[PDB]
């Protein structure tokens, strides 16, 4: 059941063991759980699993004091796009929705919904079949010949989205968030991150706009600090992370290849260190490593070494929660965690290994995860991983 070719070492003696107030939660270790899609909510509804998914965050939540960050979420039907990814816009979601919080909670864990919008990574003959549009920042820039393909033949073609339809995503983004906040959550995350809709705006190579949201870095920063302002004023600073991927390509994002790119994101950082300083700090900043340029390849693959997300830490002054491939990298963890207000995100591992904050305490074998059931509506590679007690018998 264990990963072979590693070699575990124990944390617990690290700052990962120690704890931290990140917005209104005291966790008491900084393993966090980053937002993983499993693609077991049920459709139509885009209802989160009524079987399973309750027992999937319960396993997860185990370790009591720990930050889960739920899967992608869609605010609103046009934001979405995918059958099996959940909703929180529906009264039959937020049902379920409750239930995984009050799960979560009876653990003595954080549970942070991220809110997700596809824009082209939406797949544009389902929401056609709805009656959506399109969405993305151009009118002109598919994210690859498939999906223009798809998008043809469904005859809808790419849309791009103007002042007042940008207006409304804020808006779902909002209701979206108080929904999050009156069925339980202790927060929500902004996912600005992989290719989707506000790093659609965000990246020069998909946003070829000539109004207010492109041809600037000030620009293509709008809207994601738009939401970020909105939610804020709705919900408070402290219940509010932002999910930033600096230098990943996913979804054809740019990352290092584009020599503006870390002067984009320094730009967002800073715009948010500036609200911080007026009274209105976000709870954290989420970053993916360019450890991992695309989550669809195995570890030690798509590795960026032209970049580090360093700079991030002289312009947020804020937790930082950094997601890579760390869960084998032990060593790498136990340099990043001397920085008191780094937060580890375990992704992959944290699907096979529901006691996986046990496990690095105390510097057991890993389990091997089934990539073939990442994205499967089955139970199997979702609820039925071992703990590393039940792994020995
Ligand atoms: C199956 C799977 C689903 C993911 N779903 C999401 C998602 O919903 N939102 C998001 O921001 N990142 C998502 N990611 C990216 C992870 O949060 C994480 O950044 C990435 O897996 C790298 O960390 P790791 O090496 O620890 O797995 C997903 C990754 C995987 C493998």
């Amino acid at each position: 059941p264990f990963v072979k070719d590693f070699k575990p070492q124990a944390l617990g003696d690290t700052n990962l063991f120690k704890p931290i107030k990140i917005g209104n939660n005291e966790l008491l270790h900084r393993a966090v759980i980053p937002p993983l899609t499993r693609m077991r909510a049920q459709h139509p509804g885009n209802i989160p699993n009524r079987d399973w998914a309750v027992e999937y965050y319960a396993q997860r939540a185990q370790r009591p004091g720990t930050l889960i960050i739920t899967e992608g979420t869609f605010p609103s039907p046009q934001s979405g796009g995918y059958d099996n990814a959940p909703g929180i816009w529906s009264e039959e979601q937020i049902k379920e929705w409750t239930k995984i919080f009050k799960a979560i909670h009876e653990n003595k864990s954080f549970a942070w919904v991220q809110l997700w919008v596809l824009g082209w990574a939406a797949f544009p003959d389902t929401l056609a079949r709805d009656g959506l549009r399109y969405d993305s920042a151009s009118d002109n820039v598919y994210m690859n010949a498939e999906q223009e393909e798809k998008a043809k033949k469904a005859n809808n073609p790419q849309h791009s989205i103007t002042k007042d339809e940008i207006k409304q995503y804020v808006k779902e983004y909002v209701q979206a968030a108080k929904n999050s906040i009156a069925a339980g959550a202790d927060g929500v995350e902004i996912h600005s991150a992989n290719g989707y809709l506000l790093n659609q705006f965000l990246d020069p190579h998909s946003n070829n706009r000539t109004d207010e949201y492109g041809g600037s870095i000030e620009n293509r920063a709008r809207f994601t600090l738009e939401v970020v302002d909105a939610v804020v004023d709705a919900i408070g600073p402290e219940k509010v992370g932002l999910r930033l991927s600096p230098y990943g390509v996913f979804n054809s994002m740019s990352g290092g290849a584009e020599t503006g790119i870390v002067a984009q994101y320094a730009y967002v950082l800073g715009e948010l260190e500036r609200r911080a300083k007026a009274g209105k700090r976000l709870a954290f900043v989420h970053l993916v490593e360019p450890r991992v340029t695309n989550p669809f390849l195995t570890e030690g693959e798509g590795e960026y070494n032209g970049g580090s997300n360093k700079f991030a830490y002289s312009i947020w002054k804020g937790p930082i929660i950094r997601a890579g491939n760390f869960a084998l990298h032990p060593e790498v963890v136990r340099e990043e965690v001397k920085d008191p207000r780094t937060l580890i995100g375990y992704g992959r591992f944290f699907i096979s290994n529901p006691d996986l904050v046990d496990r690095l305490e105390k510097g057991l074998p890993l389990n091997k995860y089934d990539r073939d059931t990442f994205y499967k509506m089955s139970a199997e590679g979702y609820i039925d991983y071992p703990t590393y007690e039940e792994a020995l018998k």
